[PDB]
């Protein structure tokens, strides 16, 4: 069972990040060799949420995500690494926002801008499997953390 472990950080700004959300893990499920038999194949991809609480819009009407993570490699910077330990080859996780495109993984890449009301706010994001060749069995977890950036 491969996971996605995330962490952001707690900070005084225009919402307060909700406990919950900066600190979680998403399940992505067994890993399947065959329906990731070659690159560029995807798993189906799993829903998770950033909760934003006590938004004030006189502050910030806006808000965007970056998450920063190891690269799987040069040729695929939107596709996490995942640990080491026999871990699964040629597979890495990806993190999508609303727009269905997956996000660059170098804490300067936001994800779409969502225009915030005042008071909870959620910005909802999915994690999937992404083939770089012929996945191979083995364990399948990655780590990420967020920065929430206002404007």
């Amino acid at each position: 069972g491969g996971t996605v472990h995330f962490k952001g950080e707690v900070v005084n700004a225009a919402c307060a990040v909700d406990a919950g959300s900066v600190d979680q893990t998403v399940q992505l499920g067994q890993v399947r060799t065959a329906s990731l038999a070659q690159e560029g194949a995807t798993s189906s991809a799993v829903g998770f949420n950033i909760q934003l609480n006590d938004c004030d819009t006189n502050v910030a009407s806006k808000a965007a995500v970056a998450f920063l993570g190891t690269a799987i490699d040069a040729g695929h910077t939107n596709v996490l690494a995942l640990q080491s330990s026999g871990s699964a080859t040629n597979v890495g996780v990806q993190i999508l926002d609303r727009t269905g495109a997956a996000l660059t993984l170098d804490g300067a890449t936001f994800s779409s801008e969502t225009t915030l009301n005042n008071g909870t706010n959620t910005i909802p994001f999915q994690a999937r499997y992404f083939a770089t060749g012929a996945a191979t069995p083995g364990a399948a977890n990655a780590d990420a953390t967020f920065k929430v950036q206002y404007q």
